[PDB]
Order: C-alpha cells, then sequence, then structure tokens
C-alpha cells in the first residue's frame, strides 16, 4: 500500500 515505499523503497531501497 505505498507506491513510494515500495517502487522506490524496496524497488531502490531495499
Amino acid at each position: 500500500i505505498n507506491w513510494k515505499g515500495i517502487a522506490a523503497m524496496a524497488k531502490k531501497l531495499l
């Protein structure tokens, strides 16, 4: 539920 902590976090960060 968050395209900024998933499409940018786990996707880029994690």
